RNA sequence: GUGCUGCUGUCUCCCAGACGGGAGGCAGAACUGCACCUUC
DNA sequence: AAGCATATCG
DNA sequence: GATATG
């Protein structure tokens, strides 16, 4: 039903206290986790940092329950398991025990705790203001009666407030949760889980302002937040770094446990913003402590027809006629974008001319089909030249593979140079150049990874990853600007509704894109549907029709 | 603030095997442009 | 899988 | 304000 934004602010000097609180509130995470796994009973397997898997028996599980405080496990295991399904929602949702996780903890660490005896909000009572014993969900019944036999109020490894408690078990049982539904969704194909750490896989430390995790401060001073934390220890202030997502913020207590922001998203339009902050998540990101703000915000005849091409980025017509028609997102540089594609090819051929190498020096020709494979395309477009040895054919791979590092370290540096050239107003939103690099690196990659494993004959996880991080960061750069472009496109004509239908479908799945684009447009308060310029005249055609 | 996103100098690890590749750490110069919902 | 609300007694 | 449960 809501909707959110959100962006990372970074904070330099973060107390000590912080500091211990974010580590504690970690390490009681992992351990809520362990815990709620264990009390299933059940044997599972775990990822550590190094990539490759363990297996957890039961034996292991229950050994850290009776150091957990339960000293007779098997003569309580239906209570556990009954009390472990309610915390990660495996029952019924119209009589779910708990419905927000961390109200267990109540039941599960405090020692004066009388969670289960109260019914003030049962509709029954207040009915009867107006004018349970059956009532009970499984799930607090048995938490009532592990607590009843001594054994329920677990030792928790390092001392917290309730809330801090509280915020650790939502992270932890969120996480258990998502593992859960991905295990579910494998086992009926007819799994492993991941335990939080302070740095190679952090949860977001929760503030909130309702009870869940310590209470948060926040405001604004010229072009920057300042924070203050609310710990049992005493009050941590913080300022955070000028951010251009949130240029010139402004902040006012609502009054309904809400930060009203104010703030110039910049950009071109450099158009103001409000939300509504209620929850602020610390996390530590390579020794940097980032505060994630999720923001609320609240969602804002002529048609469009839309077509996404590739060597333009798309093309619309507007409108019976169609008075308006254009494309956006040509080739900006032509001799960029040819020599993009030049490489490309090369790196697509050397990754199967490694292949047919290894196979000659191990084996030494098959059939006519390699051979002739070899010889009408795979060496002119890799193009090389043949040698009858080994090492001397590996040591010309080698300067092959130098000379194509070194044309696409001067591509992508002349790609990078059309925002800083004196050049920059020439240089469009988005252009054909961001697919050609993406398809470029992608063949880069996979030629790299092929001559990496030259070594060994046919038959670490940190292999080209920077190349990974490339490519990725480039997708998702080139989709936000390419929906910016549409959506400017569309408020610029005017328009209400919008149609639409080495390939795009080869970078992304068929929704994602859809789903962006329709999920913008309709944030914007433009309505769009599924159903070069002609293409896209066809489908606002094909929609006029309905 | 995350990216687009680079260049130069320098340093440390890994795969080879004297042809090359991979992962990072610092120090500079240049430009200050274009978009940004994130975690699992 | 998520990025809170509301009641009650003190 | 401190628990407690929608």
């Amino acid at each position: 039903m809501p909707s959110y934004k959100s962006s990372r602010v970074l904070v330099r000097d973060v107390p000590e206290e912080l500091v211990d609180h974010y580590e504690r509130s970690h390490r009681v995470a992992a351990f809520f986790m362990r815990l709620l796994l264990a009390m299933r009973r059940e044997p599972y397997s775990l990822r550590m940092r190094d990539g490759t898997e363990r297996e957890v028996d039961l034996d292991e599980t229950d050994d850290f329950l009776r150091s957990a405080g339960c000293e007779e496990p098997d003569a309580v295991s239906d209570d556990l398991r009954s009390f472990a399904l309610a915390v990660l929602h495996q029952d019924n949702p119209k009589k779910r025990a708990f419905l927000k996780s961390e109200n267990c903890v109540s039941i599960l660490c405090l020692e004066k705790s009388a969670s289960g005896t109260r019914y003030y909000k049962r509709p029954g009572y207040q009915l009867l203001k107006k004018a349970l014993k059956t009532d009970t969900r499984e799930g607090m019944a048995a938490a009532l009666r592990l607590r009843e036999r001594g054994v329920f109020p677990v030792s928790v490894p390092e001392h917290l407030d309730l809330d801090s408690l509280k915020a650790a078990m939502a992270s932890a049982a969120e996480r258990l949760k998502s593992w859960l539904a991905c295990n579910q969704r494998a086992v009926d194909e007819k799994a492993a889980v991941t335990l939080c750490d302070a740095d190679d896989s952090p949860i977001k430390v929760r503030f909130g302002l309702t009870g869940r995790g310590r209470k948060f401060v926040l405001s604004a001073a010229g072009s920057r937040f300042l924070i203050t934390v609310k710990l049992p220890c005493g009050d941590v202030g913080l300022t955070a770094v000028p951010s251009r997502y949130f240029w010139n913020p402004s902040v006012g207590r609502t009054t309904s446990n809400s930060f009203r922001i104010e703030f110039t998203k910049r950009t071109t339009e450099n158009r103001r913003y409000v939300g509504e902050v209620k929850e602020i998540g610390l996390v530590r990101q390579r020794g940097r402590y980032y505060f994630f703000i999720d923001y609320n915000f609240d969602p804002e005849l002529t048609v469009m027809g839309i077509d996404l091409g590739i060597n333009p980025a798309f093309a619309f017509a507007v409108c019976v006629s169609f008075d308006s028609t254009g494309l956006r997102g040509g080739i900006g540089s032509q001799k960029l974008h040819r020599e993009m594609h030049n490489l490309s090819d090369r790196c697509f051929y050397g990754a199967r001319y490694i292949r047919l190498s290894k196979k000659l020096r191990d084996r030494g020709a098959l059939n006519d089909i390699e051979a002739r494979l070899l010889e009408e395309k795979y060496i002119p477009g890799f193009r090389i030249v043949h040698i009858e040895d080994a090492d001397e054919r590996r040591r010309t791979v080698g300067r092959t593979v130098k000379e194509i590092k070194q044309e696409y370290k001067r591509i992508r540096h002349q790609f990078y140079l059309r925002y800083h050239t004196s050049k920059r107003d020439r240089t469009e939103l988005i252009s054909a150049e961001y697919f050609r690099m993406l398809f470029l690196v992608k063949n880069l990659r996979n030629l790299l990874k092929s001559w990496n494993r030259y070594h060994w004959t046919t038959g670490n996880p940190d292999e080209l990853k920077s190349y990974v991080r490339y490519y990725n960061n480039l997708r998702m750069d080139t989709l936000k600007k390419l929906t910016c472009a549409i959506v400017r496109t569309a408020k610029e004509h005017g328009a209400t509704l919008v149609a639409m239908e080495n390939s795009l479908l080869s970078l992304w799945a068929p929704g994602m894109v859809l789903e962006r684009v329709e999920q913008e447009l309709k944030n914007e308060g433009i309505l769009a549907w599924e159903v070069d310029v002609n293409a896209a005249i066809n489908i606002a055609r094909r929609f006029l029709t309905r």
